[PDB]
C-alpha cells in the first residue's frame, strides 16, 4: 500500500491505498510504518519524503464512521495505540523527513503531517481538522497542534473546523513552502537533498533532542486519551 | 450585575456593572461566576456568550488604586484567589464559550477574554495589558499570555503596554473575528450556535482535555503569585 | 572586551572583541557576564542595552571549529559556559534590550533571545546555521522552541537560512526594525520607556516571567550532558 523510490540518498515513499484519498486503514498504517523503519535502518538513505501521489490526497485520515461505531473501550484503545504508533514511527526516523502534501490532509492526515521535519503543500491543497464538526473527539489532534503551534492557534483550528487552504496554512505557519501540484514532489525532494547534506551525526543528535518532548507528549496523550472511553463503556456496559 | 438572556440553546451573559467599563469589582466577579455556574449546570444551555453590553467595555479590569492600597498579606492573596477563581470559572464551563469584546479589555478584562474558547472583537475595540506601565505586577497576565500565545508574544505585549487595536489583535491572533460593534453580539451568538451544534459528548471531552493544562497552569500561578506577596 | 556607558539610568554595554563580529570567546563571555552583573547590582542603573557596536556584528557566536574538536571535562565546560552566559542575561531583573546590527549567528542568536526586547537594523541578519555546518543545535532548538514554539523552531534550525529584517519581523524575532544609524538610539529610547515602569512590579513580574526560561535552560544544560556520555 506504498511504493518506495529513490532519488539517490533520498527515499520517496508514496502512499498507495486503493482509494485516492489515502485513508489510514490498518493496512496503510502498517505499510507506512514498515517503510519508515526500512528507510531509517538503510544506510544508503539520508532523507525521506512522504507523498500521497499525483492527483491523490496526502491522507483523508481515519474513517470517522468507523470510529463512532466502535463497540468496545478496547477497540478504541487499540485504535488510539495505532494512531500514536503511526506518529511516533515518523518522529523516530533520525534522518530528515519531508511531507509533500497535495489534495487533502484531514484529521489523522493533518496530524501525520505535523510529525515531519518540514512540510510543503500544493497551492491547491487543504488541511482540515474537522473532528468536532463530525462528532469525533479531537483530543489527540488538539494535543499535537497545541504542542506544534501553541494553544490559541490549536483552539482556533479545532473549534472552527474550516478547510485551511494554502494561504491559510502559510498564515498559521503549518507549512514551509507552497508550490504548484506539478512542482511539489520535486520541491520536496530538493529540500530533502539539502537536509541530507547536513552532516548526519550532528543532525541525528539534534533531531533526537528536538523530537524527544514531542514523543513524550504523544505518549502522555496515548495514556490520557484512552481514559474517558474506559469510563464511557463502563457505564453503558452496566 | 449581569443579565442573562437566551437565543434558544445559547445563554448570553451581559456584564452590567454600574460603570459602563465593567470593572471587576468583587460583586461583578461573583455575579459572573454565579451566571457561568448556572449556564454550566443548565441542560437547556448548549453554548455561552459573554458580552460587556452595547456601548460598554468588555472589562476595564480590576480597580487599580485598590491593588496599590491593597497592602496586607491576607488582602493581596484574597485578591489573587479571586482573580484565578474568576478565570477557572470560565475554563470549567464544559460547553462552548464565546467572548464578544467591545470597548476595552484591559488587564483582568484581557486575561478574562483569553479563558474563552473563541473571541470576537469590534473593529473599534482595544485589548491592553498596561500593568507594568502603571506599577502593577503582571505575573498572572504574563503566565496566561505565555500559555495561550507563547513566550515572545507575551513579552512583547506585557513590556510594551500598548493599546492593541483590532488589526493588532488579528496580527497577534488574540481574536478569531473582527466585526462592527453593531454586528458583534449577533456574530458571537452565531458562532455559539455553530459550536453548540457539535455533538456535546465529544466536545465536552475534548474541551476538558484542552483546558486541563490551562487550569493546571492557573493553579500553579495562584500558588506562585501568593508566595511572592508572602 | 566590552565598554560600559550610561544614558542616565540606562547602562549601555557595547561588545568590543578585537574581531568586529564579536565572537563569543571565553574572555568576551566573562566580560559580558561581569558587565551584566554590575548593571544588575548598580542601583543607579534602571535598564540595560547590549549592542555589538557601530559597524560590527551583535555576535557571530562561538567558534564552530573549536566545538568540533572538544574530551568530556571540556565538553561539559563549554555547555556550562553557554548556558551560564544566557542565565546571566535572564537573571538581570531590570529591563534588557538587545540592539542587533550585522550578524546574530548561533550563540549570538540564542543570546539575543534572552533579552526582554530586541531591535535590529534593517541590514542585520539572524542565523542558526549549526546543522548545515555539522554542529549540534540542541541548545538553540530548546531555546527557540521555548521562545517561539516548536514549528517555528523546526523551520529555523532545519533551513539554516540567513534571516533578514523582514523575515525576523515575520517570525516575531524582533520588536522593531530601524536603520543602523538609528538603532542604538531607538534601543536606548525603549530602555528609557521600560526603566520608567515602577521597579518593584517590574522586577517581580520579570522574575516570574523568566523563571520557566531559566528552568528550561537548566534542563537543557543537564540534557546536553547526559547525552554527551
Amino acid at each position: 500500500m506504498v511504493f518506495e523510490e529513490n532519488s539517490d540518498e533520498v527515499r520517496v515513499i508514496t502512499l498507495d491505498h486503493p482509494n485516492k484519498h489515502n485513508p489510514f486503514s490498518r493496512t496503510l498504517e502498517t505499510s507506512v510504518k514498515d517503510a519508515l523503519a526500512r528507510a531509517n535502518a538503510d544506510d544508503s538513505v539520508r532523507a525521506v519524503v512522504v507523498y500521497g501521489g499525483a492527483e491523490r490526497s496526502f491522507s483523508a485520515g481515519g474513517d470517522f464512521n468507523e470510529v463512532k461505531q466502535l463497540s468496545r473501550s478496547e477497540d478504541i484503545e487499540e485504535w488510539i495505540d495505532r494512531v500514536i504508533d503511526l506518529y511516533q514511527a515518523v518522529l523516530n526516523v533520525n534522518k530528515p523527513t519531508i511531507a509533500a502534501v497535495d489534495g487533502y490532509a484531514i484529521g489523522m492526515g493533518f496530524q501525520f503531517a505535523l510529525m515531519f521535519d518540514q512540510r510543503l503543500m500544493a497551492s491547491t491543497a487543504n488541511f482540515v481538522m474537522p473532528e468536532l464538526k463530525h462528532g469525533i473527539g479531537c483530543s489527540v489532534g488538539a494535543a499535537i497542534l497545541g504542542f506544534t503551534h501553541g494553544f490559541s492557534t490549536m483552539q482556533e483550528i479545532i473549534y472552527q473546523c474550516q478547510s485551511l487552504d494554502a494561504p491559510r496554512c502559510v498564515d498559521y505557519r503549518l507549512v514551509n513552502q507552497v508550490v504548484e501540484s506539478s512542482a511539489l514532489l520535486d520541491a520536496a525532494i530538493t529540500q530533502a537533498h539539502v537536509m541530507a547534506s547536513y552532516p548526519a551525526s550532528a543532525f541525528i543528535n539534534t533531531k533526537r533532542a528536538v523530537n524527544k518532548p514531542f514523543i513524550h507528549l504523544l505518549e502522555q496523550t496515548r495514556d490520557a486519551s484512552k481514559a474517558v472511553h474506559k469510563a464511557a463503556f463502563q457505564a453503558r456496559d452496566a
